[PDB]
This record gives C-alpha cells, structure tokens and sequence, in this order.
C-alpha cells in the first residue's frame, strides 16, 4: 500500500556521524544527533552541517522530547539533590535517560532551548523521540491515558509552532507512538512532515506477529495517503555475511517498500554507531 515515498533511502546514525562520509554516501536524508558525542562541546557547527546540505543531503536532528538525557547541555547537577517534580525515574532500559512529565513548562522550555540550537546549526528537520512517554505515565497511573495523549499531542504542536516560526519548511518526524493519533483531532496528523517507526516487521532478528505489524500500519497508511512520508528502521542486520542475515534484510526491504515505508536496515546491537552500508542493497 506504498506510494508517497519522496526519498529513495534514509540514514539513522546517532553516534560517530561524519558529515563528509554522509555527504558522499548517496543517502538522501540523514537523522543524526546534534552533537558528535551528545554533549555541548561536541555540537556540530553550522559549517559541518552545511557540508551535507551542500551535497543535497537533508540533515535532521534527533531530539528526545519524552526523557531527560544526563549528558546533555541542559542537565543540572542540582537535579540529583533538589529533584524537579517533573524529573522522574531512570529508564531501566536506557541508563542516563529519565522519564519526564513533558507537560510541565520547565521541560518544554528546555526542549525549546534545544530546538533553538538545532535551528541555528542549520538542520532541516527534527526527529522527535519518546512520543510513547504518554504510555509510560499512563501505565504508572500518574495521569489518565487521555490526559497524557492530549498533553503529548499539544506539545508536539507547540514544537511545530516554535520551529516553523523560524524555519517554515522545517520537517517534523515523530518516532513511534503513532497510536497517539487515536486522540488527535487531526491537527497533529496534518502538522507532521512524516513519521518514523522502529521494530515494524522485525524486533531485532525476530519477525513479528502479522497482526501486530498490521495495527501499526493502519496508522502509517492513513498518514501516507495524506502526503506524509514514513521512515522505517528495523534492527535486522546482525553484521554477518550469512545467508539467513542477507535474506532477512531483503525480506525487510520488500515488506517495507510494499507498504509505503522507506527502509533502513540497522545493526541488531542497537548502537546506531556507523553508517551501515550493505553492498548491493543500502543505499540501493
């Protein structure tokens, strides 16, 4: 069910991204972190980002809007002792990431200050992680599911207003949480430029139940039909030249393209640490 696909490929790399390497790789759109090491001192310069723009690559900045990350410029040492009401527990699965009450003004103003830097660096899109934080707080019983969903929708809308006031063409791509559209009045679906998803056909190496995949696709197809691109990333490539492995990459690409999803086969380590070239396939 796969028609609106304005990019031939995409790159997801959050560590060790190299503008020169990317600029001459043949990837069309690259989602990287806004810093070489995530930290303030590693922030890409306007010039380093312009290398990619100059080669016709569309560079997009990852921004985690559902969790505080303890190595970022915004993190404060005082938060360990005098903990803000909106800073919650550490993510068992991602040490150094903390769930936040993303509806509190102070968290929003941190995220706006991060967007401020991303705009000035010359990024052409933002890729917004932990939309699914709405599910986390609902599971914790801290607020209602509807409350959380609304709050996250409104926040992404406020993020769209902030960045488009400065850069009207800025792309806006949330990651995961696409089921949040159940609570959208349609303004979020129209405001995004596209939507990115992890673990659609495969959870790492392991193929998913077809029903689970179809529920997710129900949301993505609707967006596609409205002129919104869908970036897929499955962590299917185990690094080997095995037969199993390459057949799996090819199965993933075929399932992706047949349903309108632009695929990126990433390493099953989850590190997103290199530009993952796969001879004859990625880029294609």
């Amino acid at each position: 069910e796969g028609w609106f696909m304005p990019f031939d490929n995409w790159l997801y790399q959050l560590q060790n991204a190299d503008p020169v390497e990317i600029s001459s790789s043949g990837f069309e759109i690259a989602v990287i972190d806004y810093s070489k090491d995530g930290s303030e001192s590693g922030e890409y310069s306007p010039e380093e980002i312009k290398i990619m723009v100059d080669a016709g690559v569309v560079p997009v900045a990852y921004v985690n809007i559902g969790q505080a990350e303890d190595y970022r410029f915004y993190w404060k040492e005082s938060w360990y002792t005098n903990t803000p009401e909106w800073l919650g527990e550490e993510d068992p699965a991602w040490p150094g990431n903390y769930f936040v009450k993303y509806w509190y003004n102070e968290w929003k103003e941190i995220v706006f200050s991060y967007l401020d830097r991303v705009i000035d660096q010359g990024f052409k899109g933002i890729y917004l992680d932990r939309i699914d934080s709405f599910e986390y707080w609902a599971q914790e019983g801290v607020i209602s599911r509807r409350s959380a969903a609304r709050k996250m929708i409104n926040f992404v809308l406020e993020i769209a207003e902030y960045v488009r006031e400065r850069k009207p063409d800025m792309l806006i791509i949330p990651q995961n949480g696409e089921n949040i559209l159940d609570f959208d009045d349609g303004q979020l679906a129209s405001t995004v430029s596209g939507w990115a998803v992890e673990n659609l056909f495969y959870l790492k190496t392991i193929p998913l139940e077809e029903n689970e995949t179809k529920s997710r696709l129900e949301y993505l197809i609707r967006l596609n039909r409205k002129g919104k691109f869908i970036l897929s990333v499955d962590y299917v490539d185990d690094g080997s030249d095995s037969f199993e492995n390459i057949s799996r990459i090819l199965d993933y690409y075929e399932k992706a393209k047949r349903n309108g999803c632009i695929p990126y086969a990433a390493r099953s380590d989850l590190e997103l640490d290199e530009m993952n070239v796969i001879e004859g396939i990625q880029p294609p």
